[PDB]
This record gives structure tokens, sequence and C-alpha cells, in this order.
């Protein structure tokens, strides 16, 4: 009876828009074509469109686009389709409604804050999905992890990080079946944009990011970890971690060492990651290695062969490990969230 | 003066005797592989990772002339078949992949020479000594010793001052290490028949077994079973990071790890608080050097997971530790 | 009237073995799994299945294999279909008949010479193609450049060698539109398996091959531009060329500069390329890299963007450069040339 | 003393001033850069692909204490703002990526320099010097001069030679170039518009446009116009190769060629016979190595087409030039 949900039912198109066409916002357009219901209808961004483009047509790691791209007038003509990019560096300037988008993916990394996103209402958009956390009054979601905290009537949320949609499934899985004590993580993590390509002075400081990146094994901070309590509540304060940043130009592998509320086998807990696995977190036993989950479309991937559980006299350090293509992973899981959100927006 | 011999002229071979060319009272007067002695002088003079040699190198009938001094190179395969003695050699450095074996490595003393030393773990019946961590072990009497390994060389002097100063429960060890001989260029059949080792080892994260902490026993015993660990092999040829995350037996602060470790400090385990990144260990000489920068101690409620990382040049870290233990080995004689 | 071909009109499945499951008979076996009317039945090689199933899985350039594969007790069981898989060391002990097997890709490199590879006629195979030069009494078939040399009579032929595929058609294009006195190949290429992947002895006495390949620009000799008249009679003793293998595992770029027998422009070279464009031989004049033809299903890709010709008082030096997947494109040439020989046997 | 300044503390910056503490009679008393003096001590100390500083670096309040001397670090960015005499500077090293114009790098006199070299082409007005190819052309007048640019100081010698003993028609020119600052370490924007530096610069083979071999003419009056070139830039970060294929005046052997390169060599220019790869270069100081294994001669019915290569550290390499002619130009005075 009424107030019932309606766009699981009778909705025909979920319009998106872009701002930001970066790394994600061109892999995120990627996956969207091959996503029956949703489309993009509109990118926004600074660079020359012919530059974006050929960045669309040709991608160093995630291979050459799966169709056409043809720049026009007022845009591209992407497999037929004409798409408008236009190139306003003020967020209230865009006009999201004339190309009928209800939902932007919010990428270019400067306007995270819940008011900063909210600039794109004013151009008739509806919801924002932020490329990032995720600040004081808006929700982080990791899609499968925890989106039915959505109740559909925010309107800016955040996808959270690549790291954060890799750890919180595997740290989910121990807290529901043995509990966490605390914990540490280290992510062995491709090199990225905030990297030198050599040795130079780095526009924030960090003097390890002024480094060769693809020449080094290169130690940077996260805050996936200390963060987490914002996905699963209750591991707040429990965990850290850490990255290495090493020579390869995209996928990782995050691995966290815990103490558990209660003993473990091995067997036990890889039974516990192959019940919790599903289109989101996937569980293999094949030795592979991080060429293999290259445009994956898992979140994260538990490796049940790199399993450790260290018992000495009856005291136990458990470790687990998950892979993850930091480039499209987190895309995926960005655009598995950005249609649940328009759908059940109501 | 000790007189050395190499037998198996690969990466170790090689830049042991590029370091015992600047041990005073130590010298190489026998090298012998399985290899044509062009081809080994060239890999002698030049060195992708570590550099090229300091001095001349020129192939002659019998061996090399380095800086003058002539050096036999033989290609045996069986250490009886070296007549150490006719080179005056006391002390053999065994560096072949294979013989890592008391028996097997005791052949060479039938060739006449005293002592010998393998470059990896082989202790069922063999001491194993990390130099400045265990060495005082040695009494002079054994023949044949083991350097360990040089993940066994990074790891236990970080291992032995958390357990002098704090006391260790357990601990899981990773390290980020450089790729190796024993990974493929382009995926293939692995002659182990190990899966992941068959794979591009300069293009992909490949997981990896090791030893080195489960063994850590044979040279801090009061460590014995209490760690465990694994390896990720990323793409650069040279330079590696050990982090250990362990339970201790008290209470501790970031502050108070990190002045254990530079009170352990010596000219095996260094110390630094500059965020150093991997291609600035690569040829240094410290078999382990603790990053101050990288300690963290996570305390929930009070109870507390502890994070410490050392560097080590995987090549020449380790090689730099097997030439002070062959050079006190020598020294304290029989 | 009767003298006619046949297996054109009336051939249902080409049946083909593998002698030789490396990189090459693998990525063949991917391409045919494409092909419509062509099937591998019989692969022999004398490793462990369980290292060639995973090394058919996983690979780390080519990507996962598009399907399932799994180890049975005689072979494999690759998307449903059963394949046998035998370890024979002596290829005249090959039962390839009994499997009907007709044609054999020999991809092992000890049965290179005519009577070697003769052996698999012994098991029951009709046609041998070799995956290197290319003897005495053995004819060398570049696809779309020189298969018309082969009447179907032939028993083993050479597929040449992959710089030679790409070479090949952008030199016969030169020659037929222009005349060519001399060249100079520079192909600038991927490590390969013949490298070390640290310092270390070389098997062959090679003091280059004998380095770290994924960490050095390493010059090496070359083949392909010295025996080009065996494809190209017109060139015989006309060119030259060399080497240098850097830090990328696949993916690879020749370069030939030449004199020609008439002065040119650029345009007028171009547009000699585009002409001899097909399925073998493609033409861009996107300013692509090398990552962007890995996988790819041309032999050779010329690309317009690097064709130079240097006028000083009338004298010319031209230079044009073609890429190729020194894996992927020389395999799909084979594939071709494996096809067309089985079907114009008669 | 000659006192030098350094404008633009980047790769070559700080490389060059590496060098100059080797140069006696030469030494840096003001760097100025507008990045943080702490970024810039930490990059000097720490080198991915140079290794590390020879000696002691401490940040202090107006700069940088290297090895007990203080040194003056600023941070303008109008040469007028620099007062190179407050600190006694006579020649300024202009290394930023831009200023390459006579009249904008002559904006440094007024802070009280006498001269400037610029270390990229910008010879409209400037001459263009590669050390012991041209050197000969400085009367010491100039204010501004160029040291050309790292590929021109590898192919520069080489072609030399070919004209002085054979007579060049023309040539086409390839360098195999490790990957640099102007390429990007992921697929992204480019801010020039490059389509091809925009690219992932360590995962590509990356085709680039060159400017040596269309400007040689500048360095070498008689090759005016006779060749051209471009680049395969390749993940390598420093080390690259210069392949130089050419139709000659007279028909030659290989081994005259070879030998011709040998008489031309000096301590610019080098020969070797070694079959060397691009790591064993990395850091040294001629401006150019010559291959002598790389050397084709194809000879068809008497008609020939010529391949000489030369190696180069495109950082080191260029730097050991600019400073052979910092000192020489200080040393000719006016
Ligand atoms: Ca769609
Ligand atoms: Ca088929
Ligand atoms: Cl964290
Ligand atoms: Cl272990
Ligand atoms: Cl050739
Ligand atoms: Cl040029």
């Amino acid at each position: 009876h009424h107030h019932q949900l309606e766009n699981l039912y009778f909705q025909g198109v979920v319009k998106v828009g872009i701002n930001g066409f970066g790394r994600i916002g061109r892999l995120a357009f990627r996956r969207i074509q091959n996503v029956e219901g949703v489309e993009v209808t509109r990118i926004n961004d600074l660079t020359d469109p012919v530059m974006l483009a050929h960045l669309l047509k040709y991608d160093t790691t995630q291979g050459r686009f799966d169709g056409t791209v043809e720049v026009k007038e007022g845009g591209f003509e992407v497999n037929g389709k004409f798409i408008k990019v236009s190139a306003e560096r003020d967020p209230e300037q865009i006009d999201w409604a004339t190309d009928g988008v209800e939902i932007v993916l919010e990428a270019t990394g400067f306007f995270a804050k819940k008011e900063a996103a909210e600039k794109h209402l004013k151009g008739g958009a509806k919801k924002v999905v932020i490329t990032a956390p995720g600040g004081n009054d808006v929700k982080t979601v990791v899609f499968n992890t925890n989106h039915d905290v959505l109740d559909g009537t925010e309107t800016v949320i955040s996808g959270a990080s690549c790291t954060t949609n890799c750890l919180a499934p595997m740290a989910k899985a121990l807290q529901d079946n043995f509990g966490v004590v605390e914990g540490l993580m280290t992510t062995i993590h491709a090199y990225t944009g905030d990297q030198m390509i050599l040795d130079g002075p780095h526009r924030g400081g960090d003097l390890r990011r002024a480094r060769a990146g693809a020449a080094n094994i290169v130690p940077n901070s996260t805050g996936a970890a200390k963060a987490i309590g914002l996905v699963i509540p209750e591991l707040n304060g429990k965990l850290d971690g850490s990255a290495q940043r090493v020579p390869t130009p995209t996928g990782s592998v995050t691995e966290l060492v815990a103490v558990l509320e209660k003993n473990v086998t091995v067997d036990e807990v890889n039974a516990a990651m192959k019940a919790a696995s599903n289109e989101s977190y996937g569980y293999t036993e094949d030795p592979i290695v991080s060429s293999d989950i290259v445009g994956m479309s898992y979140g994260s991937l538990f490796d049940a062969t790199q399993t450790k559980v260290l018992d000495v006299d009856g005291k136990q350090l458990v470790k687990v490990v998950s892979w993850y293509d930091n480039e499209m992973s987190y895309t995926a899981q960005l655009v598995r969230t950005l249609e649940y959100f328009a759908k059940i927006a109501k």
C-alpha cells in the first residue's frame, strides 16, 4: 500500500552526469556503457575535449575503449549517441537538468564537503556521489557492505576510497564471524598520480611522494583503516594502517593482521569469507598475481591461499589478504552505488 | 691473510668478491663456476644494480687478472675436484643455489680448505649466524656454518631488540621484496612447479613463501616458534623492506620502541629518521636499516599491536653480513 | 571443371594440434577459440598439465582466459569441450590422427628443419607450420604479404618471425610504390624470455641477453631485415637491421630508414600505406603508444604520424614506422596462415 | 674561485651542484628556487638514479650547510630579485624549464652576475656550445650562452666525426630515451596538449619529437639542414642511446668508421668495444660514449648506408658537459 518504492519498479533511464573526467570519471563512463538503464548524458571538465576524447579512447592499463569516440562541436559522439561536454569551473553553473541529469558523480576533488557538492543541485541535479571521503554530514557507502544505511532522502553521499572498498567487506566478515579486538593494515599499492614520475618537488610537501614512483618502493600514509568506523561502526577506532606504493601502474593488495575475540583455524576463516562472497566481494583459491585482477569487477577479491593463523601456546594472530584493482574495482563499486542511490531515491 | 675461495659466481658470489677486495687480510685466490670465464669477467665488470667494478678485469689463460693479481677460475662440479690448497685457500664461500647441506658442503675440505660458509639456510647440523646478532655462538671448531638468508639478516636484529627490551608474544612478518632470479622474466613453466614464480616477475605483485620468520629460532632461541611470515615480490630489481607486526609482553610508546632500536644500532643494524625510499638503500653495507618513520603502536583500550619496519638491500646488505662472518670465522680460527 | 579446390567449399572443421604450449602456443589456442570452423583437438607439451592449465587461465600481458579451464585425467576441459594433452618428447610418437589432427603448429623450437618437422606426419598429421624460420627447403609465409606462394602441396612451412610479420608489409609497399635502393631497420622491442630477469650467465654466451631485461635498454641482433628476401624477393640483400630491447613485457615498434628509387612526399608515403592496408596491415593517424597495440589482431600497424622525408638539395632519406604486439600480432598471423594452409591443401 | 649561482634546483640544477663540489676553483654560493628549502635539501641528499650525496646537508635559517659551508637558498621568481653580487656570484646556471631567451636570461645581470649559461636550447641570439665540439667559438664577451640539450651533447661529437673524416650528405637520428619529467606518471591531461606526453611514461614506448638533429647547425655549421630525427621514450628513469643512420660522401668500412671515432675520443666523447647496456652508463661523466659494437655499414652494389650509435646518461652526461662549459666560460672571462 502506497508509501511504496517506485523507481525500482518503473524507472526507465537513470541519467548520470560526471563532473571531473580523470581516471575514475572516464572508467565510470566506460562501465556505465555496459549497465542497462543507466547512461551518461553530460560531462563537465575543464580539459580540452580533444585531449579528453583521446584519453577515453586509449588507456594504458584498462585497454582500448569498446566502441568509437569522435569529437563534435558541443561534446562527443560515443557509439553513435551524442554526449554534451561542458567546461564550467563553478558547479552552480552546470545546467544538469537541461540534459535530464538526476545524479552527479562528483570526481574533481574540489567539492568534497556537503555544501560544496550541493552546488550541483542548483543546476537541477537531485543527488550527488563523491569519489572521496566523506565529510561531517555525509554518509560513506561501500556497496554490499553498508548501502542499507541509505534511505534515499540524502542529497550528497560518499563512495568512500578505493582502499576502503577493498578492506571493508574483509574486516566486516571477521567482525561478524569471530569479533575483532584490533588490527593493522598494510596495502601493497600501485603507484598513482599523486606521485612524481621522477624525483622532484611535491606540491604537498610530501618527501616520499616527491620520489620517482615507478622506480621505488615508497611508504605512504593511509586513512581507510583509521576511518573504518564510518562504514563498520563496530570497528570504530580498532584499526590502523599504512601503504607501500610499488612499481605497477594499477593493481593492489590489502593485508590485515588482526587479533580476534576467539580462536579459529585457517579453514574456518576461509569458509567465513566464502560465505560472505557476492558480486562486490569475491573469493578465490587460485594462486593469482596482481595482473590477474586488473579490470575486474569485484570491489575486493579475498585470496584464501594467503590466510595465516599463527597460534603460540593458544594465543593467535590472524592474517587475511584481499586483492583489488584500485582503478576498476573502486569504479565498479561507485557505479553500483550510483545506480542504487538513484533507484531508492524513492 | 685469509685466503678465500668462491664456489658459485652468481649475484652473491660476485658481490662478495667485490667486498673482499676492501677487506684487508682477506683475499680471493680461487673462483670456480661452471660458466665460461669470459662471461664471468663481463658480469663482474658490469652490474645493472650495483654499478661498474672498481678496478681492472682481464681474462687470462687460467682465470682473471683483477687489479694486477691473477685469480684462478675453475669449472668443476664436485668440491672434491677443487684443489683449494694448491691455491692456499683456507675458507670457502659456498654460494651455488644448491649444496646447502653439511655433508654436501664438507666436500670442500677434501680439496684442502679448512672451513665453509654456505650463503643460504641449510642448518639442521649447521650453525646459523647473523653477524652482530649471534656470531658469539661460534667457537672456531665448526667446519661448515650458514650465513642465513638475507631476509633473516634484516629481521633478526629488529626482532631481537623487541625481545630484549619488551618481550615478544608472537608476530607476523611481511616483506615487500625485490624480484629475484628464481622468478620468470615472462609467464612460463617454473621448474619447481611454483605457479607464482612462473609469472613475469617485473610486471606483477607476486606473493611468495618465506622461511626467515618461522626459522628465526635458529638465530634467536628466545623467538623459536613465535613468528611466521610471507613476502610480496614487486617490480624492483633490488631493494626490499621487512615489516613486523607483533604482540609484546608489555605496553610501549612509539618513542620507546624507536629509542630501543637506536640503542641496538651498530655496523650491522642501522637507524634512520629520514623518510627514505627503496633506491636510497641499494648498495648499503648495513645488514638491516631500522626506519623510525614507519613505527606504529596501536592501542585499543590498553591492548597493543606494534609495527616495526626495516630496510635492506637483499643483495649488498646480505653480502656485507656474509663477509663480516667470513672474516670473523677465519680470525677465530680453530 | 574438377581439378577444383574443395576445402574452401565443403570443409566443416579444421582440426589443429599444437606441439609446444609456450607463449605463442597458448595465445594461438586463445585465438582459435574465436575462429569458426577451426579448433584445437590435441596439445603436446612436456610440462605438467596443472602448470599449463594455470598459465592458459592467467596471462600477465594478454589478460584472463575468456572462459573456463579445468584439468582432467587425459587433458583439459576448456569451455566444456575436452582436449587431450600429451607429453611425448619424440614427435613421431604423437598420434595426431587419433584426434583427427590435420595440421600441426610446431612451436617448441627443436624441430625447425624440414626433416625434423616432418616427423609429425608419422602420427598422421598432413601439414606443419613452424613458429620460426625457415630452413633450406621450407617456404616462409607472411599472411597477406606472400601467402600466394603456397600451392597447397607443401608439407612443412614457416610462419616467419614476429618482426618479419611487422616489417614485411611495410617494406613491400615501399618497393611496390617507389622502389627501394637499401634500408636499415631498428626495432624497439619488448623484452622476451631469451633475456635474464637479473644479471646472470646466459646459456648462449650472449653478453647482452645475460643482463636484467626489465631494467635496461639492451641492444640485440636481428635477422628479419637480412632475410627479407625469403618473403619479398625484390628486396633480397637490400636491408639490414638490429634491435633495442626495452623494459616493457610486450609491445614493439619497427622503424625503417630507406633510400628510395624516386622522390616522394610524406603525404604520398602515407597514402601508399593506407592503400596497402588490410586485416593484416593496419593504418592509423592517431598518436598512439605501445600499450594501445597490446592484444591487437593486425600483424603490423602503420603509424602515419611518425613518417619522415628528409630532403637535402633533392637527395632524400625516408623513415616509416609500424607497431606490432610481438606476441598477439604474430599469433594472429600464424592463425591466418594455419587456416589458409589447411584450406588450400586442396 | 669562480662563484656560481643556480636558478632552478631540478634534476640538472642539483646534479650540477653535485659536480661543482669537485671542480676546484668553482663553488656554488647561491641557490634559489621557489621550493621550500627542506624539500630541496632532502632531494639533494637522496637521488633515485644518481645515489646519495657525498657529504653532509643540513637545513639552516638562510639555506643549507653543505659540508660545513653555508649556501644561501632564495625563493624569488624574477632574476632581478636575486642579489647575486651580495653572494659574490659571477656566473649563473639558468636551469628552470623556462627563461630560455637572451633578454629573459639577461635579467640575472641586474642582480650583479656577469655571465649566464642556460641549460637548454634558446639560441636565436645566443651561442650554443657543446664542450669539446665547439667551445672555441666563445671569446669571453658573451653575456648569455646555451649549453644546448643533452641529446645534442650526445649526437654532436659523433656527427662531427663523420663530417670531418668522410663527409655527410644527410642523416636521420633515432634516440631511445629514458622517460623524463615532462611525461605523466599515469594517463592524464598534459598541460602542453601533447597527446603522447599525456600517457603513462614508465609503462609505454612513447614517440616524442626532438630538435637536436634539426638544430645541429648551431653547433656544427657544416651539418646545418642535413639532419632530422625523433625519439622513442621507454621505461627507464635515466640512460639513453642515440642512433644515426647517414648517407656519407664516400664509401667506408666498419673498421674505418670505428677508428675515426676512437681518434675523435676525449673527455667529452668516449669509446668502447664492450657490449654494455644502459645501466652501465648512468652517472658517467662523458657527454657521449661511442659504441663500436653497434656500427653497421650496409653496402648494396656499392651504395652505402651507415649506422653509428652512442650512449649517454641524459642526466649526468649532460650535466658534466654544462659544468665543463661553466668552468671554461668563467676562465676565459671577458
Ligand atoms: Ca548504459
Ligand atoms: Ca574455433
Ligand atoms: Cl589507515
Ligand atoms: Cl617465515
Ligand atoms: Cl636484420
Ligand atoms: Cl631533430
